[PDB]
């Protein structure tokens, strides 16, 4: 019925940094080829998204912000062959063309399609499928989840399960995925392990779930929200620090209480001295640290190279560097088959119009995951 | 004959920093127990001897420096079950003592023993074995091998081929090791891969040979010295480039010429910049780089994050890695069959007591190695 034509629709606009979405009717293009419309079904509050607001993460303003999320394909562009009208997908914040150098490469996932390194806020083309007053409206990411309907290429798109609830695997779309591949993937958690997760939101809950699932015997959550501390326990965390508890640098702390250093230790937060205190606690001679919070724009941390030389092993990953077409949907067929819980990232639910209370939660420390629902 | 006694014996003292070495006559007591007294037969000029005299690298003074060498056992302390007074051995500046968390784990060769990290320049037991002048002398990560005759903890030397070539094997005590194994056991270089090394001297075309024994396609030496790329090339080295050439940083022009950044890259000098540099010259998503160099003491690198973040590893050894008394005797015996070669390192051979030309030859640029003889 709406294929092949514009659709008018609602969209949270962010018009500039610093300021609360504005909920707005916005035109929405058709799919051209290779081009996926998708009708918006859930999309999860990231601390990513707030970051675009905040100046953290910088991308071309005016901006549809979103890119955790699941919809149904409203329509297909040309030469579309691997979704259909119907199905249950999920948007890709980072890509799989399948035929660059790293989507080739058995390690890499950071596809060279991305729109993060040199962010331009188009689609493939170079061009916007989004209309506001008249205006074109960037996409995040190749993205852009927070609008009734949005339009996506099609290697940034992954059909799954059709019977899968949509309110609950969106979180495969961004948060779940990177912090439980960060730990089973990116630092390969070993049996019997010890564990420090820095930030114990979404993202860190979801590192927590996956050094658990890769038998770690300890798993230290390390937060200065300590009300984060008791789901923190839930999904897998043995003890809790709170930094201002003490009157001595937290990686003196955690170096002691694991006797000499952590096997694996994840920045989970976006700070420049968490990602060198994680680092710091973990074994000089044989650990390893995973950033994966986003720092701010263009700062440099400052660090002493010999925390290197002893042996230790640094590295960083962007979604819990899985290929995103090829993981997702096996994510979801896990998910399905029970292999991992959602529901404990889940605190809040509201309707996608009362998005800007959903930033509120988030911002005040009081939700974890807070699904919008269409 | 010398057992239980005192030895008079000449050794290059350094009194204090940025001073020619001084050749002296020094008393070396007799070893304690579990302590081992070597006659040196070999010791080869690193450039890490060469820093303790710049300051780059930071250990109490006055001091018998030296750390890569072979010798014969002249005699041992109660207890020492490992060796015997006419072995052939080679000191370990990182030392195994079989017990420690680090000796224990699969990966770790950093021993906990180590005098690295808080460096005092003893004995095991904190006391010295050296006089000169009246003086207590200190020791250099236990080993201190500039020296006719030094005193080791038993955890700190190894017994090696009793036909192996000294001249020529001291290598193994540090230089070829440490290169070597930084590419084919701390990188783990894969087949078919591109790498680039930074810094071609004797550590520097270690890791060339490494990268080529482990079947990298192109391996490609970077360094301000062009007089170094000859070796280079016979070792291994694809192509050569200088960093003075170009109007362009290196990074990028290393970035274009592997087509997006290399596989695995090596710093092999010991500068802040080049550390930095190396990282980002390996290909964002999938890259490895290995820090070798030992950067001037308690300075800080400033790096983005951004770097780690899209999935690259970042990673530093001592020694290549080697869990030292289990795997020099194994280095040697592969020598002796021919394994690898040492010879190409070698570019000078002088006596002992010509110490301060074979630190001229280094310092100017014209040597890779100077092996000195007793
Ligand atoms: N690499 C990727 O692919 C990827 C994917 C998703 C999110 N992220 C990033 O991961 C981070 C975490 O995301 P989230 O959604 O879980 O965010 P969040 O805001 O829900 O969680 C961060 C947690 O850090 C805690 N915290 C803040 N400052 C701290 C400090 N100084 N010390 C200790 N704890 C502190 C907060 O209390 C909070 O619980 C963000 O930076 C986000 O942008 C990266
Ligand atoms: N990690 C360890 O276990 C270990 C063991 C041995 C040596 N090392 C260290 O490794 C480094 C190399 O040792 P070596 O004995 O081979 O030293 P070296 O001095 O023989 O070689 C260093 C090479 O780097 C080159 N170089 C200098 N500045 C440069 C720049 N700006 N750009 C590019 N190239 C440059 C020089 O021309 C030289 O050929 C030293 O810092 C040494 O202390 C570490
Ligand atoms: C390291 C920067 C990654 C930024 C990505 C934005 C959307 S997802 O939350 C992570
Ligand atoms: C990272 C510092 C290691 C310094 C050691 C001194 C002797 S060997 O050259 C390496
Ligand atoms: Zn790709
Ligand atoms: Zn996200
Ligand atoms: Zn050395
Ligand atoms: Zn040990």
């Amino acid at each position: 019925s709406t294929a092949g034509k514009v659709i008018k629709c609602k969209a949270a606009v962010l018009w500039e940094e610093k300021k609360p979405f504005s909920i707005e009717e916005v035109e929405v293009a058709p799919p051209k080829a290779h081009e996926v419309r998708i009708k918006m079904v859930a999309t999860g509050i990231c601390r990513s998204d707030d970051h675009v607001v905040s100046g953290t993460l910088v991308t071309p303003l005016p901006v549809i912000a979103g890119h955790e999320a699941a919809g149904i394909v409203e329509s297909i562009g040309e030469g579309v062959t691997t979704v259909r009208p119907g199905d249950k997908v999920i948007p890709l914040f980072t890509p799989q063309c399948g035929k660059c150098r790293v989507c080739k490469h058995p390690e890499g996932n950071f596809c060279l399609k991305n729109d993060l390194s040199m962010p331009r806020g188009t689609m493939q083309d170079g061009t916007s499928r989004f209309t506001c007053r008249g205006k074109p409206i960037h996409h995040f990411l190749g993205t852009s989840t927070f609008s009734q309907y949005t339009v996506v290429d099609e290697i940034s798109v992954a059909k799954i399960d059709a019977a899968s609830p949509l309110e609950k695997v969106c979180l495969i779309g961004c948060g779940f995925s990177t912090g439980y591949g960060s730990a089973v993937k990116v630092a390969k958690v070993t049996q019997g392990s010890t564990c420090a997760v820095f930030g114990l939101g979404g993202v860190g809950l979801s590192v927590i779930m996956g050094c658990k699932a890769a038998g770690a015997a300890r798993i230290i959550g390390v937060d200065i929200n300590k009300d984060k501390f008791a789901k923190a326990k839930e999904v897998g965390a043995t003890e809790c620090v709170n930094p201002q508890d003490y009157k001595k640098p937290i990686q003196e702390v955690l170096t002691e209480m694991s006797n000499g250093g952590v096997d694996f230790s994840f920045e989970v937060i976006g700070r420049l001295d968490t990602m060198v205190t994680a680092l710091s606690c973990c074994q000089e001679a044989y650990g390893v640290s995973v950033i994966v919070g986003v720092p701010p724009d263009s700062q440099n941390l400052s660090m002493n190279p010999m925390l290197l030389l002893s042996g230790r092993t640094w590295k960083g990953a962007i979604f819990g560097g899985f290929k995103s077409k090829d993981s997702v949907p096996k994510l979801v067929a896990d998910f399905m088959a029970k292999k991992f819980a959602l529901d404990p990232l889940i605190t809040h639910v509201l309707p996608f119009e009362k998005i800007n209370e959903g930033f509120d939660l988030l911002r005040s420390g009081e939700s974890i995951r807070t699904i919008l629902t269409f």
